[PDB]
Order: structure tokens, then sequence, then C-alpha cells
């Protein structure tokens, strides 16, 4: 029928749909093979089968539209794209392609891209590269964040203002509420900034954790699991980052929530051809540094913002090295405290250690001053005292109300 | 059309430019690829293709004139330079070369240097190497630094004078406005010292930070970013210093502002054939070489370098690196997080800054005047001392302060 919509339907529903086309039980096949079976069998109707996907040009010259719902895991129901088709449109990997598709003829292995309708959500023949846009100081247009969840959005909004195009780093030790923190931001963004394109990208995740994130986030959730090869971790991050740059080349504001730059860097360490610094090849740290390095606010419009957690206190040398190597790359950083989290104060933020560069570019003169006053007062305070002090006081109400009335 | 004018034009403009020449749309290719296309299609006529670049001579004997607007990153529209050209003119890497360029003959990859017009800004057949020029202190001939921004420059000017030839170290903890300082310093060099060649070298930087600087400096701003490799950090750096020597080699005053000598040092540490805290003794050699180059050249010209040394990064190596540079310098500016945390902006902790042979950079009148100031702040603590200096400077400018304030 319509490719994307099929892959978005529960397996069971697909099997019944499959049986009901006289296709003998294939309940024991992978969702994907089923989808393929259902396409090939529903090739009694020219002009119907639509297809969409993100393009990965393989070096032979041809590519594949791959789908975001399998976290771009190459599969039988990917859609071949011809080298000519790539040259006629100036296609480039990362490109989001829609159109019509056609069953393989005698001798092929894949449905093929028959007609290009949309490229990047724009006219297939209508755009200059990420690599050449002037990178202003990620900070003109803020992204602000009566419940308790809002407590995080709110503590966060005082410690570490994020702006369209920030390169943020959440430094988190284990069991320090980093996921909730991430989800809180994903929620904050969906609800406050629908205009921004949201992608959450999960690197070496526990499978169940994926389905959870997958269910809360309004936006693209691509993940790979500790199940899968480093290659596969690398595949996922590469495809995402590229789609990302295409969207930006169109003046869109994309946002990537990267869970675990550090795990990504672990991947590149084992996929990159072998100078050691504590386990990690220096040469490896390149591609990651690239990935984060892309975050930027574009002068001609659009924004690529990236927030990535960096794991710490895991008692692994390499995790520690990777952190040190990113120290300074970012322009917003938010520290989580094991201490605060051992004690159960939840937004677990180290206000004294977090903050962003060029805040003045992301706040009003009124806001900063107010922030600066709050800061004067939290400096001497201890990690834990500092969070509690800020919550009990935020507990009064909202954010402006907080201060305006606190001044008595 | 004109290579370098071609390099200094905005992509969109180059796009509309190439499209006119009936070039089928290129927006999707790299600034340098677009430039090459535009150059290729401009294959007719023949005497209207001029090139310039800094020369990099690879060991195989040949070289490329590489472009400063790319921070000398090997790319397509690099110009090929032949051994025979290298040898007929006794060219050396660093050498800034101008002339006509010809497209690639079929089988070739690059436009080629057709005719050498100018070398290092001089007649191609017109200099003793930097490495054998007498190296005075440079205490001689000073580089001095109405509105509130001069407060920085004027504090700098009393705390730690800089001379044509200084080998200054700026010691900077994080968030102590070490960048503003640099930008201040550069602005002060452009307005006051237009005659001196200004080179701003950014080592391991954030892209956005690069484009800021590139937009304030009046001079050459060469930068590698953190997405590039150690090799590239090293490259940019080594290409910069050489271009500086060849220019001192012609009696010019050159000032390099080096943001993080310490990053440069990280670069060398990974790139160098393989410890004291993660850092191999052997690596620092070149960094020191680079820093070591600063000098007032007796036979004319001078190479001055001011570099930041990052500190309090909680990184062992950053720490050992600063260690290894102590005493290599002849001016230092210390920045203090304290003064910073309290929103004072100059940062400089007076009592720990200073330059050597001040007497050579300062008339006897002024020297004494500074000694008194010094006697007075000495007991004061950091914060105090800056705040004291900023109120008392805020009343006026340079000389016109001391006079009256004394009675």
């Amino acid at each position: 029928m319509n490719l994307t919509e099929l892959k978005n339907t529960p397996v069971s529903e697909l099997i019944t749909l499959g049986e009901n086309m006289g296709l003998e039980n294939l309940a024991r096949m992978r969702k994907q093979d089923i989808i393929f079976a259902i396409l090939k069998q529903h090739a009694k109707s020219g002009e119907d089968i639509f297809g969409d996907g993100v393009l990965e040009i393989l070096q032979d010259g041809f590519g594949f539209l791959r789908s975001a719902d399998s976290s771009y895991l190459a599969g039988p129901d990917d859609i071949y794209v011809s080298p000519s088709q790539i040259r006629r449109f100036n296609l480039r990997t990362g490109d989001t392609i829609s159109g019509k598709i056609r069953p393989p003829k005698e001798g092929e292995r894949y449905f093929a891209l028959l007609k290009v309708n949309e490229v990047n959500f724009d006219k297939p023949e209508n755009n200059k590269i990420l690599f050449e846009n002037l990178t202003p100081l990620h900070a003109n247009s803020r992204l602000r964040m009566g419940s308790t969840e809002d407590l995080t959005a709110r503590v966060l909004d005082l410690a570490s203002p994020i702006g369209r195009g920030q390169r943020g780093l959440i430094v988190a030790p284990p069991k320090a509420g980093k996921t909730m923190l991430l989800q809180n931001i994903a929620q904050s963004i969906a609800y406050n900034h629908p205009d921004c394109v949201l992608m959450v990208l999960l690197i070496d995740e526990r499978p169940e954790e994926v389905t959870e994130m997958q269910r809360l986030v309004k936006g693209e959730v691509v993940a790979s699991t500790f199940d899968e090869p480093a290659s596969r971790h690398v595949q996922v991050a590469e495809m995402v980052i590229e789609k990302a740059k295409r969207l930006v080349e169109h003046k869109k504001d994309v946002i990537i929530l990267l869970d675990s730059i550090t795990r990504l860097a672990r991947a590149y360490n084992t996929v990159v051809p072998a100078v050691l610094t504590g386990g990690v090849d220096a040469n490896a740290l390149h591609r990651p540094k690239r990935f984060f390095g892309a975050a930027r606010n574009v002068e001609e419009g659009g924004s690529l913002t990236i927030i990535a957690t960096a794991l710490i206190d895991t008692g692994s040398k390499m995790d520690e090295v990777i952190y040190e190597e990113f120290k300074g790359t970012g322009n917003m950083e938010l520290h989580l405290s094991r201490k605060i989290a051992e004690k159960r104060v939840f937004p677990a933020i180290d206000y004294n250690r977090s903050g962003t560069r060029k805040e003045e570019l992301l706040t009003t003169q009124e806001e900063l001053q107010k922030m600066w006053i709050l800061r004067k007062i939290i400096h001497p305070m201890g990690e834990i005292d500092a969070m509690e002090f800020l919550i009990n006081k935020l507990a009064m109400t909202k954010t402006n109300d907080d201060f305006f009335e606190m001044m008595k």
C-alpha cells in the first residue's frame, strides 16, 4: 500500500493483512520481510505504492532510502536509488526522499525508486551545504523550558540557557536522573517549540529504554542497542547527523538530543583503523568531535542545536579520557551531581558548575541581572544546599513571580 | 577571474557568478570546488588568470601555494608549484608567492604556477634566513595599547608593556575574559600599529568563535577547529610561523596572537612519534621552537608572539604544559578567576604581571610613575587592586591622570 504507513503498523495487524491477500503464514518472519512480502504481493495495481526514506549513498554510486523507524537499519524493504537518479537531482546522503516505488523486476532484490516527488520537503529540483554557512555564536533565539517537572525545565532555565544552535554538554555520573532530564527537555521542546525539528538519538541503549523514549518523545527517536555492532552505532549517528544538515540547509531549526557522545566515541574507537592515551586511539576522537562540532547557529538561517550527555564516574579510564577531550568543545554545559542524587533532590543540577557562554545573547538585560543576583547568592552555597534552596523557593510559584515577589 | 579575489567572495555571490558562466548549479559543492569550477570554465582567455598563495613545499620536492582564507587547508584550488620553479627562485615554504596560473594539462589535477611575478612582496630575484639574525631583547620600541574599552588596553599598558618582539604568555583560567583580552589587544594593534603585520592564530577553537574573531581582526586570522585533527592543528601553526619568518626576513614587524599555545602543545603531543602526566617529554620541543621564535631582530624587523596558556582546566596535561613554558617568556599577563567571578572585566591580577627590561620599553619618567603605582597596589589584593585601578583610570586617559591625582 503506502510503505511508511505499513512499517508503522503493528506486526499482528500486518500478518492479518498479509494472510488476507492469500500470502501463506509468515508470522515467523521479521516484521521487515513481512512488509516486503506484502508489497511484492500488492503489485496488482500500478500507480499506487508510495515510498519515503532517508538516503544513504553507498560508494558504488547507488544508495538506499532507509527508514527512521528501524533506526536506519538496512533491510529488505529499503528502496534502491539509481546512480542516475542521484545525478539527475544532485541527491546527497541525508536527503529525505518521497515518491512512488516499483517491485523488483526479474533479477533485482529491492523495490526501486520510480518517481521522485519531494526532496527534503521541497521541489525535487530546488541549496548550499552545511559546510559553508557562517556559524554565528549560537545565541540569538532562546528556547525557554505549574507542575514539578516544570521544576527541572525551570532550574534548567536559570543554570544553563539553551539557544537555537547551542552545543551543549550534560555531564552526568550514573544514577543522577540524566534520562528524565533528557525527557524533560524533549517534552519541554515539543510543547514549547513545535517549530523546531526534534530528533533524539540513543547510542548504546538498553532495548527497553529505547521503547520508553520512543513512546514519550514528540519527534524522531533513533536508537541502537548494546546488542548491535559498533559499526551500527556509527551508522546511526552518521545518518542522523546528515539528515540534520539537510534540514538546516533549508533554514529549519533541528535539534539533536544525543545520549552519550561518550558511547558514540567508544564506537568510533573500535571501528576506526588503529598513539594511545588511556585506551583510546587519538585518531578516533575525530568523527565524534565532528558530530558535536556541527552544532551551530546558521547566519543564513536555520540552526543545528546539539545536546549530548557525557558519561562520567563510570570507573572506566576511557569514559574519563573522552570527557577531557570534549572539555571546552561545547558552549553550554550542565553538570549532574551524584551527591544531589544520592540524597534524592531531583533536578540534581550543579548550578554552580553549569551555565552557558554568551548568556547575554539569550536573555533580556532584566533576566540576566535577576539571574546574576541569584548567582551571587548560590556561590557560597553547597551543591545540595544549592538545589534545595532553589526548589523550595521555586516552589512558591513560576519564574518571574519567583523573583519579583521574593524581593518583597 | 582573480584567484584571491575569488577566494574572498561569498559563496552565494560565487554561485550567482558561476551560474552566469553557464555553470550548471553548484550550491551543493564546497566553496573550493565551486572556485575550481569557476576557474576551469574561465579557461578562456589566457592572460587574465592571476594566483597568489603561501607556499608549502612537500618532501617529494614540489609545493603548493595554499590559501590564507582557508587557513591553508589543502584543497582543489591550491596552485601547483614545480621543483624547477622552487629551485630557479630559491623559494622556501612560508614564502608568499604571486603570479599567473594556468589550468591543468590533461592528466594533471591542479592549476599550475605559470609565471612567478612577485615573491614575499618583492622582485622574485630579491634574504638571510631568520635563524641567523641577531636576537636582541626587543625591549626597544614599544607597542602602546577615550571610551571605556581602553580600560583594558590602559591596564595592560601599565601592568605589562609589550614591545615589537615580545615573547608574552597570557596565563588564563577559564571564563576570565581571555578572549576579550585578545580581541582588545588586536583592536589596539590595528588602530595604533597599522604598519605591523597582524597574525591571529586560533588553535583548537569552536567554529562560531572563529567567525567572531575573523570578523573583528584587521589582519590574518588563521584557525583550525576542534573537528579537525592534530595534524591539521600542527599544520596551520607551522604554516603561520614560517610565513612570519620570511616576512621578518624582509625587515617587517610581525605580531602573532596565539590562542592557546597549550592546545598547539596538545596537538604536537599526539602527532609526534611517541611521559610526565600523559605528555611525552619529546613533544613540547616544537611548541617551544614555535614560541622560541619571538625576537627583536637586530638587522631589522621583529617577530612578536603573544600566546594564551590555559590553566585551571582540571586537565593534568594542560597543567604540565604551562609548567614547561614558565620562564620561556619575557612578558606575562596573569588573569584571575576571582576578579572575574565578581564581574570586573579587566581580570589581570596586577601584582603577578609584568614584562622584562621594562626600562627599554618605557621612558624614565613613565618608568618611575609605574613604580609608584606598583608600590601602592602591591599590598592590595587581586579584586581590590583591579577595582582601585579601574576607578582611578575611569577619571581620564594615560598621562593626564597621574599629574592631577598627585596634586
